[PDB]
């Protein structure tokens, strides 16, 4: 669809609101900069990966084999027990709550590749400079 892309420090704003800085020991700077290099802070983001007919959603990118329902991915588990149209919205209360469930798993935030390649180990405090949080 069209593009639907947060202010970042909007999205730094927002997502502290609802209790992202911190959760699990994850800091804002880094949920910020996992949504940058997942979607560009794009909530109307999806990319199927055609191996497993799966697609990730929203400003997280999250894969409907495991965590939101989409009804055309076969094989899945609905985890976050939404469905992954709910992670295409301007209102991220649904992604946020997604996202937390994502990260309560054994691995955490290095659950995404993108995360550990572009965010982990390095510095991320770009990500809420100026943004007042
Ligand atoms: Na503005
Ligand atoms: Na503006
Ligand atoms: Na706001």
């Amino acid at each position: 669809a069209e593009a639907k892309v947060f202010e970042r420090c909007e999205l730094a704003r927002t997502l502290k609101r609802l209790g992202m800085d911190g959760y699990r020991g994850i800091s804002l700077a880094n949920w910020m900069c996992l949504a940058k290099w997942e979607s560009g802070y794009n909530t109307r983001a999806t990319n199927y990966n055609a191996g497993d007919r799966s697609t990730d959603y929203g400003i997280f990118q999250i894969n409907s084999r495991y965590w939101c329902n989409d009804g055309k991915t076969p094989g899945a588990v609905n985890a976050c027990h939404l469905s992954c149209s709910a992670l295409l919205q301007d209102n991220i209360a649904d992604a946020v709550a997604c996202a937390k469930r994502v990260v309560r798993d054994p691995q955490g935030i290095r659950a995404w590749v993108a995360w550990r390649n572009r965010c982990q180990n390095r510095d991320v405090r770009q990500y809420v400079q100026g943004c007042g949080v």
